[PDB]
């Protein structure tokens, strides 16, 4: 229950910026790269606001084994949300993914790392407030 | 607290299936499809599981306007874990996704409906593993 | 008395950076925007620093009237102040403008909203420190 | 505290009149001039006012130098204000601009005249009345 | 003993930055552009971090006389180290290079200003690291 | 506190010179090259004296591991003082960029091995006499 930073790194664009996770060595980057991409207004339509999120993590693999390979795992998020819409329904989604994850990662990743895709889900709703 | 029920809607594709969420009208879809790609050894290299999930949430604009517009709300989250890596190590990334989530929806959606990347994030370490 | 916030937005270029001030909404933008262009040496010339400065605040016209428009309100103001000027000459066209600006302000904008040019003007050069 | 008045030099047209600040010298001049675009009502969309001053300060550089070059230093500020806009956000915008101008001389010209790009701001939204 | 400072002037690109030391006007500019490469991963090779820092700081030649010229001192250290290495050997590379100039200013800049290549240097170990 | 040496190794060109470190091994081996072209003044126009000085370091890369890689670590510095200089400006530069390195290595290597790249440095100052 120890919480969590995360850092800035170098700008990469005007849009993108690379963030350090405190796991993140130089050897094996740990890194969350977001990308916010503005909504820009079309003639009579309203934007869309773009949100990419690459969290990355390095891991070695047969580190004990001559052949060794610095292999990354991979967690992208992208969000797209259209201007106008309600921050119900925003908050909505996003506690369903979050939901969805974290009962995921209860299931011993179990969809993720060996490909079973169950006929129906459940997750649990969460509630959580400031 | 309601556990979010999703049903398994049909079969898209071999590797491709479509579920539906609770609030799916056939009017306003509400969606989540989740293709998991079987990780395909290569010579000299273990294959690597991709896992792509998106859930749509279709919301209308301007209801009571006579010019009304239906358009999604999006999540995806792809997850690629190479062959090999540890359980830890996946929860670990998951872990910190779900929680970043968590901390936006508790930021009032700052970066993701307003586009504000804050220099440095602070997300709570989630403990509702269980 | 309570101080304003600016906050950092986006970062468009190495000149240009787009700011939020603490009225802004997504739907209602209101920014300060503010570029510096640097003095480049001439032969023999010094430079000018130009900082040109455009703050637009968005908003709505006859909200609850079905024919609504979302128009910005602009003040731009850009400052050519050459090498090598004395300071306290700066300080004192910064300390004319805003005084005027103030006392438009104090005028209820008979020059800026009805465009009544007036013969003669006074301001007060007030002196305001830390 | 002693007010400084604005004297009418020429009125060179229906938009644009010239005035001398008390600093002026005819061999360096030390103006300004202001120019009011009224509003001009379109088919269905209300006009804009657009009054645009332009403040320039004539100094001499290197007076004991026989290389001496007498260069303006100038402080141009642009208001476009839509017809139908509440007073209030006028009176916002300006004193948010005074405000700001005034902070910069307070911080002794660094954005202005060293060209350092800050990465948050801070101005006193201070109420000055008659 | 006054501690160096050195300012952020602006943000040249994602990799380059440019720094204004203490001595920095804007007629004979002294600069500090710092750019850092961060490793590419190679198919079988760890990335090398490439740091490149040059000092520059302009000085006059012959200001009484007529003719006289505006000319660049610069320093320039290039540092690229190896993803793995041990920070004792970049720190035992980095003292050397301080201690060897340290010990050239020390010389009274023989091989600097004058070209002497000695046989034999001798440069003192550096213990004010603390 | 041990003083360090430095001596002659083959010369490779007129204006090239190769010196051996004390750390050096024929296997690892650790070498600093200096070369110093002399200034050739042009018509009307003094010379300028160039110095550049590459140190660099082998490391053995995961000696234990099968995978073996001989790496090297470099710290190259190019130093270009015009003819005419004051000696005092070219301490200067020289005290500067040793204080930097050195104040690098109490840091850490944050910036050489990690790419972190602050808003604001300080270097304290260095003075040290025979
Ligand atoms: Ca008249
Ligand atoms: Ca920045």
């Amino acid at each position: 229950s120890k919480p969590i930073a995360i850092f800035k790194l170098r700008e990469l664009s005007s849009d993108s910026t690379l963030f350090t996770l405190p796991g993140h060595s130089v050897t094996l980057p740990n890194t969350l790269g977001i990308v916010s991409h503005l909504p820009t207004p079309r003639k009579g339509n309203p934007g869309t606001v773009k949100t990419m999120r690459n969290l990355r993590k390095t891991i070695l693999l047969g580190a004990g084994t001559a052949s060794e390979r610095a292999v990354p795992i991979v967690i992208k998020t992208e969000t797209s949300f259209p201007v106008g819409t309600t921050e119900e329904d925003r908050a909505e989604v996003l506690k369903q993914m979050a939901s969805f994850l974290i009962e995921e990662v209860k299931n011993n990743q179990e969809l993720a790392y060996s490909g079973y895709v169950q006929d129906k889900y459940f997750i649990e709703d969460l509630v959580i407030t400031e």
